[PDB]
DNA sequence: GCGGACTGCTTACC
């Protein structure tokens, strides 16, 4: 196999990198890099290097990467540009591995861990490190073994060995549940003391030294407090045996009171799985807890235990230990779903740059555009100091608050990507620029041809239409990945309705799930033997088709995320190709696009429909349009209709065989406005909805901007087995709205769009008589707690105090003095709950650490002092009063006059 | 007292 990189380090003169060699075996590698840079030299000077704009450049090699530096520095003084790459490691990486790096993810070591550190002070704040850790458990993806570090003296306590024969029973058998296939991975290791143990880790570290390392919080907690335990134990010379170079660096952050530090291992990639899944799961969680997530993730129960965590040690070290393999082990299995790991060694090794580079898509953009030019014989420009200017973006219709029954929705594939490449959009494609008249005459088709030369956008620009643009050239190829991977994941979740209509019929028989692969659609061979399989293998082949999706999720929304990066990189004036130009050249051109469109729809219905003059797009955000198909289904009439299924086969047939022509030809026209290199918009059918055939359902509703809710029935080629509610922006699809709540809201919806106002009131009385009766962590709101300290004036609120900091500085004054109870962290998330007055707290409201109980020590007062009816108003009256008012309907039934009869 | 205009804060959707 060829060869590649594991973690590549500059320190000083040197890089220090760590590889897998052509045989497959780990090495370590100095290489006194010798860095060239480049600067302008006269168009005499014959050369073989050009900058993107086609200066000549000379090449100059450096005795060592400080010079290249200094250099650098002179340069400046001078005020003469220094061309090339700068960042040293990206220029050898682009060097050492001049080809497509083929990875073997088997050869890297990926290593998984959590410590544990009793603590009566609280808290135990990493930079202090005071607590003795008194375990580790050490997950090793080469040796897939879990290592256990179990420290049974403490001068917090001493406990027996844990038991592997107790810890794999259930927890009604008074086990601990350990999942029975890693409880043979498991390698157990007890220690007399602390010094041995984490002596004996460090030697274990090096001979198993992680390339990337994850875990839950490591980066904020194990790895800090690690290193700070060691250092404060064995010195820091010791404490550096945790870098493979024994370089690390501690910087300070100290965040007001206490202080805060951001260690750096150098050698080793630190990839955080909170972190990764904060920039990839796209979700937003009320809580961050690992027992969350997993819960969230994975459907499993929260490891439960009865007194707080700083005694678990003392009373069960039996579970104490248990929970600390468990909790590794969860993040393994939210990685086998997630596969975030996966994605980051994909784009980590695409783009040639350190793994842990994955979380700036400007640095990765920087050395997939820097290694791309570098192929062409290209020099990259200097980064420039730029200031930051506020630049308009994409185009919102405003909508008419009211119902909509049928409704059909068209959006663009991939919008801003394709606009880069339909009008070749690039630092060195720029040809020039014209005199632009305003968007709407450009809109209208009333504004002049702007150039019979160049590609342009309505922003002004112009762009060569026959140059290959460096920009295009590299988000084409990503994208070319991202349909790929949507193609995979679409199929799934087609596949995964089909196994969800043979759950309709289970045929009672013992057999095994079919061999099939998700990624592509069923055959009728397949399908054939679907509906005669059992609920055994059709609900093991749901959980599969499902996994298989989310794994094609992943792939695609995070390598949409990364091409659109590169758009707002151009607006970004840290990037090395900032220019606003083209960043403006993007977002204008989507604003025509979109507008237009609108135009070129409403013609096509207006004619074709009858009636002309009335606006048939309803709303529009950026690249979609939502048109309004009660005069499509009118002009048939609802009675030719057999079924629901019927009318929704109908305006997909509609669509595909008339729609989209028409807007083609749209699209082509405006292509041929512009004169652009190339025809890129392609608008295809999103959703379909409104409500079951012969219902009293509305079908769907807009409040605002941002705010809608549909019924839909088929939704990109997959046509759901059961109606799937689309709710946009409305507080169901809120973290801070309290859990309870969104259910109670979510219902109210979809009463209101599939069977209408009398099944709305009839839901909503039982709501409201039923209310007080649950659980308040389900009904208390959410919210991120930042800048507390500035807000916190002698323990109480300061002018402008937020509502939920408030509920925060109360609870402070509640449990004060009382160490062991949970403080608030912040910059994470609190619920929050309102008090009814008079209350002993002495405040509007209360908060506390959100994934958590309240603590017992006033838990029962908080319960008594819950003011229920401001919960109700606020969170649940007010928002359906929003929904009901918009769609014209009322929740509940006014007063008639027909109320005076019996 | 209390609603309307404004601002800070949070969280959604492209
Ligand atoms: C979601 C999102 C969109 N956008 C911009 C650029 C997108 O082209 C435009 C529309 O985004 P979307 O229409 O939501 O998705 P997409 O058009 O990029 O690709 P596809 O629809 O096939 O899934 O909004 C961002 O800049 N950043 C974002 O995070
Ligand atoms: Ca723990
Ligand atoms: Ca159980
Ligand atoms: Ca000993
Ligand atoms: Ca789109
Ligand atoms: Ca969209
Ligand atoms: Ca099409
Ligand atoms: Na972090
Ligand atoms: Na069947």
């Amino acid at each position: 196999m060829k060869e590649f990189y594991l973690t590549v380090e500059q320190i000083g003169d040197s890089i220090f990198e760590r590889y897998i060699d052509s045989n497959g075996r780990e090495r370590t590698r100095e290489v006194e890099y010798k860095p060239s840079l480049f600067a302008h030299c006269p168009e005499s000077q014959a050369t073989k290097y050009f900058d993107i704009y086609g200066k000549p450049c000379t090449r100059k090699l450096f005795a060592n990467m400080r010079d290249a530096s200094q250099w650098i520095k002179r340069m400046e003084d001078i005020g003469l540009e220094a061309l090339g790459m700068d960042d040293f490691k990206l220029a050898y990486l682009s060097d050492t591995y001049n080809y497509e790096i083929k990875y073997d993810h088997t050869k890297i070591r990926v290593a998984n861990f959590d410590i544990e550190v009793t603590s009566p002070d609280g808290f135990p704040e990493p930079s202090q490190a005071k607590h003795p850790i008194d375990a580790i458990t050490h997950y090793d993806s080469i040796d897939d073994r879990f290592y256990v570090f179990d420290l049974l003296n403490s001068p917090y306590g001493n406990v027996e060995e844990w038991s592997i024969e107790i810890a794999a029973k259930l927890q009604e058998q008074g086990g601990d549940e350990v999942p029975s296939e890693i409880i043979d991975k498991i390698i157990y290791m007890p220690f007399d003391n602390e010094k041995e143990l984490l002596m004996e880790y460090l030697n274990f570290w090096q001979q198993k030294t992680p390339v990337i390392l994850t875990g839950w919080n490591v980066e904020s907690f194990a790895i800090p407090y690690v290193y700070n335990r060691i250092k404060n134990i064995f010195g820091e010379s010791t404490a550096k045996r945790l870098s493979p170079h024994r370089k690390t660096r501690v910087k300070v952050i100290e965040n007001m009171y206490g202080s805060r530090e951001i260690i750096t291992l150098f050698g080793i990639s630190v990839l955080d799985y909170i972190d990764l899944y904060k920039k990839f799961s796209f979700t937003n969680q009320p809580s961050y807890s690992l027992d969350y997530i997993s819960e969230f993730e994975l459907n499993v129960g929260k490891l439960k235990y009865d007194g707080p965590i700083s005694k678990l040690r003392e009373s069960n070290h039996q579970r104490y230990i248990s929970y600390n393999i468990i909790a590794v082990y969860r993040v393994l299995q939210i990685d086998a779903k997630r596969q975030f790991i996966n994605l980051s060694l994909d784009m980590g090794y695409y783009a040639k740059i350190q793994i842990q580079s994955v979380f700036s898509p400007i640095k990765t953009w920087d050395a997939i555009i820097f290694n791309s030019l570098k192929e062409q014989n290209k020099v990259i420009p200097q980064g420039r100091s730029h200031p930051v200017q506020p630049y308009p973006g994409a185009f919102v219709k405003e909508p008419i608050p009211n119902r909509y029954k049928y409704v059909m929705s068209f959006d663009l594939t991939s919008f801003y990507p394709s606009i880069i490449r339909q009008v070749n959009i690039s630092p060195e494609t720029i040809a020039g620029t014209f005199k632009v008249a305003p968007l709407h005459d450009y809109i209208n088709a009333v504004a002049e041809r702007p150039s019979d030369v160049y590609s342009c956008s309505p922003n002004g620009m112009m762009y060569y239409k026959d140059r290959d643009g460096v920009v295009p050239t590299e988000i084409t190829k990503v994208f070319n990945q991202r349909k790929e991977h949507k193609g995979y994941m679409l199929a799934a979740q087609r596949n995964g309705e089909i196994i969800k209509e043979a759950l309709h019929n289970p045929n009672l028989s013992v057999d095994e799930p079919l061999d099939v692969d998700y990624r592509f659609d069923f055959s009728d061979e397949i399908k054939e033997k679907i509906k005669k399989l059992s609920a055994k293998s059709l609900n093991e082949m749901l959980f599969r088709a499902q996994r298989t999706e989310v794994a094609g999720m992943t792939a695609q929304i995070n390598r949409k995320l990364l091409i659109n990066s590169l758009y707002g990189a151009l607006g970004n004036v840290w990037f090395r190709y900032y220019d606003l130009r083209n960043a403006t050249a993007i977002t204008t051109f989507g604003q025509m696009a979109l507008q237009w469109i609108e135009r070129k729809v409403n013609e096509y219905l207006n004619e074709v429909c009858g009636t002309e003059g009335e606006a048939f797009v309803l709303y529009g955000d950026t690249d979609s349009i939502y048109v309004s198909a009660d005069k499509i289904i009118d002009k048939v009439g609802e009675s030719k209709f057999r079924d629901t299924n019927h009318w929704v086969d109908f305006l997909d047939k509609f669509a595909r065989e008339r729609m989209e022509p028409a807007i083609d030809r749209g699209f082509r026209e405006m292509c041929e406005y512009m004169n652009n290199k190339q025809h890129l918009m392609f608008m295809d059918r999103e959703a379909i909805a409104g409500p079951p055939l012969g219902s009293k359902g509305i079908g769907g509703f807009w409040t605002g901007k941002k705010r809608y809710a549909l019924n839909v029935w088929d939704m990109e080629g997959t046509r759901y087995a059961e109606p799937k509610l689309k709710i946009m922006g409305l507080e169901t699809q809120k973290s801070s709205t309290p859990k309870a709540v969104q259910k109670a809201l979510k219902e109210c919806i979809r009463r209101m769009l599939q069977e209408g106002e009398e099944s709305l009131q009839e839901y909503f009385k039982e709501f409201e008589k039923e209310f007080r009766q649950l659980n308040y962590i389900s009904i208390a709101s959410v919210s991120s707690a930042n800048n507390i300290a500035k807000y916190d004036v002698g323990g109480f609120p300061g002018p402008k105090c937020p509502f939920h900091i408030r509920g925060i500085l109360t609870y402070n004054r509640a449990i004060k003095g009382n160490i062991d109870a949970p403080q608030v962290v912040e910059g994470e998330k609190v619920y929050v709950l309102p008090l009814r007055e008079g209350n002993p707290f002495g405040d509007k409201c209360i908060a506390w650490p959100s994934g958590t109980e309240i603590t017992d020590l006033i838990k029962d007062d908080v319960l008594h002092w819950m003011d229920y009816t401001v919960l109700l108003e606020k969170t649940f009256i007010k928002p359906l009063e929003g929904f009901t008012s918009a769609a014209k309907l009322d929740y509940e039934k006014k007063a008639s006059l027909f109320d005076m009869f019996d």
